């Protein structure tokens, strides 16, 4: 019988409006000793809003149904009188823009290495009808060899939510499509638009549209006039250009082929994808072993 008692809080890794997210230690049953993350949301703050609901629940059923190896586990999910509960799998390596901050810009072979494995837990979703919608370095986390972890399913986590219609606007929008800025909407080839932005923002030490504020940078991200800087590699720009583009529905891997048309592009020539899955590639950074 899962419930809060049986595990101990050790820390605090986050906090927003909607809760915390702590790392626990299991102290009952038969994986005494062992660690997980939990995420503790307030009932209170979200049974009002209609699409926070609805957003609570879908994060839920996604974590539950999925198993992926680059998509975070849920172990366990339970209520109490104001909170709800979901234990998921500690992951230890910090997030992605961790490494890209140490970095200051990654090496193509590095780049690769995380767009690949990225675009694998892409692929996955949208065989099962879900978008994940932004690929912020921030949304991205390693486990404890370096390998990559989709984690952000669920509510906004900020504090203070631009307005209060949806969360669009609350954390960085300059990895989201032109179509989720104008709510027009979408459809899986917003990730891909997205996972072009990560890809610019690796290569290059910055997102592809950066104004000076926030209305200057929507207006860039609408416009899409991509500037392409002239040192990065002939399969790399070629990628850049086929992900960023205004129209959906002919950026590479919106069509019938999904993740295949993007995995198939020269970019990934090097790339073993069943190795890659198998996750019997080396990563680039190893956080136990870093500073
Ligand atoms: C649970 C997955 C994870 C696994 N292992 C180690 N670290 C992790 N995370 C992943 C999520 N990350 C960012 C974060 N999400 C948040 C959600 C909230 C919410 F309560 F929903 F409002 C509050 C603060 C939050 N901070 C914190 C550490
Ligand atoms: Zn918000």
């Amino acid at each position: 019988k899962i419930r809060p008692e049986c595990f101990e809080l050790l820390r605090v890794l986050g906090k927003g409006g909607y809760g915390k997210v702590f790392q626990v230690r299991k102290v009952t049953g038969a994986n005494t000793g062992k660690i997980f993350a939990m995420k503790v949301l307030k009932k209170a703050m979200i049974v009002r809003n209609a699409k926070d609901t609805a957003h609570t629940k879908a994060e839920r059923n996604i974590l539950e149904e999925v198993k992926h190896p680059f998509i975070v586990d849920l172990i366990y999910a339970f209520q109490t009188g104001g909170k709800l509960y979901l234990i998921l799998e500690y992951l230890s390596g910090g997030e992605l823009f961790m490494q890209l901050e140490r970095e200051g810009i990654f090496m193509e072979d590095t780049a690769c290495f995380y767009l690949a494995e990225i675009s694998m837990a892409l692929g996955h979703l949208h065989q099962k009808g879900i978008i994940y919608r932004d690929l912020k370095p921030e949304n991205i986390m390693l486990n404890h060899q370096g390998h990559v972890k989709l984690t952000d399913f669920g509510l906004c986590k900020e504090s203070i939510h631009d307005g209060t219609v949806t969360h669009t606007f609350c954390g960085t929008i300059e990895y989201m499509a032109p179509e989720i800025l104008m709510r027009s909407g979408h459809n899986r080839a917003v990730d891909w638009w997205s996972l072009g932005a990560l890809m610019y923002d690796m290569l290059t030490g910055a997102p592809p549209f950066t104004g000076e504020n926030r209305k200057k940078t929507i207006d860039k991200i609408l416009k899409c006039k991509l500037n392409l800087p002239p040192y990065l590699t002939q399969e790399a720009r070629d990628l850049l250009k086929k992900l960023l583009k205004r129209n959906a529905a002919s950026r590479l891997g919106a069509g019938p082929g999904d993740a295949g048309e993007v995995q198939a592009h020269p970019f990934f020539r090097h790339i073993n994808w069943e190795e890659l899955l198998a996750r019997k590639v080396e990563p680039p950074f190893k956080p136990l072993l870093q500073s």
